[PDB]
């Protein structure tokens, strides 16, 4: 009942299979997973078992497939009997495939496997006590996409969700996504996940973590020199975003929304494992001003944690509609303006990342297509995220705005609600939801959306926002050149200029001046270093909004107009800075600015800092340095 020939490429069965595991989900139900778990800080090992209670499920060839990658499978037992196993080599990139002997059991058993994970583990992230600003050791997992077999022998694929039980035990304490539940110390902590996930959205932390309340259904984990701050950062907003969230969809399903404030060394940028968001410290501004990044997280709560990308290859309908509806949310909470320029600046990540990503003509496809050789990890680029976005906004104004596609988002995400599927899957849903809007529905190209490469249709957002920043941005180059003095510079500028900008404008407008304005008629080779009075009183002018502000977000976009200005004294304030952020983001580009411009200080503070950061992150940032 949809458009050839999206119909030729429709897979046979739905939901579309996962080619990422080597497990056989297809042929058993899980009904229930349960993690016994000890944390070993001292030999960074995970150690235990896992309990499945599978059903077989009849519809050819049988046998009992898990996941695993580098993980010491010990012993498996059926209902209770040693039950006979063996590991397959190991095959890149999707591991080795753990077969055990089913054959004895009924149609419903208990599978108990006992594990350790490995020095090769790539499920599990080891800090020591010299890269945590509290000095306890810290140990956090990342499992997406296909890590969580890393961690546990599981069904590793998005398309089997079970309900989770975990208990862990750990000298530090533990946060899990799920619901701690009582106990009654030997150091045991206890959760219940009651909705159906899977596994890589299993998260797990250990390490000096305390709580505060941040809202009526949420508390926040952080190392407790930080948590006042995070408490403050957190506990005006976020129960305000989570009803703006229920408006847009409905009733949220998990219970409570937490935030772990990870360990400062902490390279990544989150993540939106049920029952607790994995945040970045560099979220705390003492502001609340980098704050909307907890919408996105919060926002899978119901797109991709209630309702699944069943593969890797569909992922878009996990972040795109998370985009989608994270804009949703901030558009709801700041003004649609906002949301058209989160949107605007979304389009801008979506071209650098199609410009640059390799194989741009593979991997830069909305659907992808990943078979069993394709590591999953191709697949995140922001395609996912932007063109996902900007399919989904596509299909909102088609159909009459909001309120027409509001319907259509409570219809979807409550149809598959705990369940996962496929690209197609969600089409279906649309065509089905509207009989009368049938004509237009069809109008979409869903095969350049879906299918090709490169940018998508370009829709048309509201630029107010973006307007002022390149604006006011054009107008600091084009006054470079007329204008001699600060004190002349003082009387065309002002405070109030940037004053009414949020977070995201000063960013784009701090970005926008490196790039030398933003507009055709742009000085060529126009250049910071040579105005040296334009440039320092840009941020003397805008000291309070730009220089003085804790958001991480514009403090290095500061550092980088500083190192294109050339402003030779601001080089140590970016060295000494490097020591306070471990994220990837600004730790390596910060690490790369500068060096250009001041090696022997680049080599020095790495010296100094290189042992604590993320040992992924060290060797990144000692890779540019040439070391
Ligand atoms: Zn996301």
């Amino acid at each position: 009942m949809l458009p050839l020939s999206i119909e030729q490429r429709r897979p046979s069965r739905s939901p579309e299979y996962d080619q990422s595991t080597l497990s056989n989900y297809k042929d058993f139900a899980v009904l229930h997973t349960d993690l016994n778990l000890s944390v070993s800080f001292e030999k960074s090992a995970i150690s235990g078992s896992v309990t499945f209670q599978l059903k077989k499920l009849h519809e050819k060839s049988d046998e009992l497939h898990l996941d695993t990658s580098y993980l010491d499978v010990q012993e498996v037992h059926i209902d209770g009997s040693k039950a006979d196993f063996q590991i397959e080599q190991r095959k890149e990139p999707l591991g080795s495939r753990l077969v055990i002997n089913n054959a004895s059991c009924n149609d419903n058993f208990t599978l108990n496997i006992q594990f350790r994970t490995t020095d090769k583990c790539t499920a599990l992230q080891w800090l020591n006590s010299k890269q945590t600003k509290g000095g306890k050791p810290y140990v956090f997992s990342q499992l997406e996409a296909i890590h969580a077999r890393s961690l546990f022998p599981c069904f590793d694929t998005p398309s089997v969700k079970s309900t989770f039980t975990a208990s862990i035990e750990s000298p530090l304490p533990v946060v899990f996504s799920g619901i701690r539940i009582e106990d009654t110390d030997t150091n045991i902590y206890r959760f219940e996940q009651k909705v159906p996930i899977p596994a890589y959205l299993i998260g797990i932390a250990s390490g000096d973590l305390s709580s505060a309340p941040i809202g009526p259904r949420s508390t926040v984990y952080t190392e407790p020199f930080r948590l006042k701050d995070c408490q403050w950062e957190f506990e005006n907003d976020v129960e305000k975003f989570i009803q703006t969230a229920e408006k847009i969809i409905f009733e949220y399903e998990w219970g409570t929304y937490d935030i772990l404030v990870n360990v400062d060394s902490y390279p990544y940028g989150g993540m939106e494992s049920p029952n607790m968001t994995f945040a970045t410290p560099t979220l705390i501004a003492h502001d609340r001003s980098n704050i909307d990044v907890i919408a996105h997280e919060l926002a899978h709560s119901w797109s991709g944690n209630l309702v699944t990308n069943c593969s890797w290859n569909h992922f878009w309908l996990n972040e795109g509609w998370t985009v989608y509806l994270e804009r949703r949310i901030i558009g709801a909470i700041h003004g649609e303006p906002t949301r058209h320029f989160s949107a605007l600046i979304g389009w801008s990540d979506l071209q650098n990342s199609i410009d640059s990503m390799k194989d741009p003509e593979r991997f830069s496809t909305l659907v992808q297509n990943l078979n069993d050789n394709t590591d999953p990890d191709d697949a995140f680029s922001t395609v996912p995220y932007e063109k996902g976005f900007n399919l989904l906004f596509h299909l909102e104004t088609i159909l009459g705005g909001k309120a027409e596609f509001d319907p259509f988002i409570r219809h979807y995400f409550k149809k598959f609600a705990k369940k996962s599927l496929d690209t197609f899957q969600f089409l279906d849903t649309l065509y089905e939801f509207y009989p009368e809007k049938k004509e237009i529905l069809d109008s979409v190209d869903w095969e350049t959306w879906l299918y090709k490469p490169g940018m998508p249709p370009r829709p048309h957002f509201i630029t107010a926002l973006a307007d002022n920043v390149y604006q006011l941005a054009d107008k600091w180059v084009e006054m470079a050149q007329h204008l001699k003095t600060t004190e002349d510079f003082r009387s065309e500028f002002n405070a109030i200029d940037i004053k009414d900008f949020n977070s995201n404008q000063l960013v784009l407008f701090l970005e926008t001046l490196t790039q030398n304005g933003h507009s055709n008629k742009k000085p060529k080779d126009f250049d910071w270093a040579k105005f040296p009075v334009a440039s320092r009183a840009l941020l003397d002018i805008y000291q309070d909004n730009i220089v003085k502000s804790q958001n991480a977000e514009v403090v290095f976009k500061m550092f980088k107009f500083q190192i294109f200005a050339k402003l030779q004294e601001e080089y140590k304030h970016l060295a000494d800075w490097l020591g306070t952020v471990g994220r990837m983001k600004f730790v390596r580009p910060g690490y790369r600015l500068l060096n250009s411009v001041d090696r022997r200080l680049a080599l020095a503070t790495f010296d100094k800092f290189k042992d604590t950061y993320h040992p992924i992150c060290k060797a990144l940032v000692k890779q540019d340095l040439g070391l």
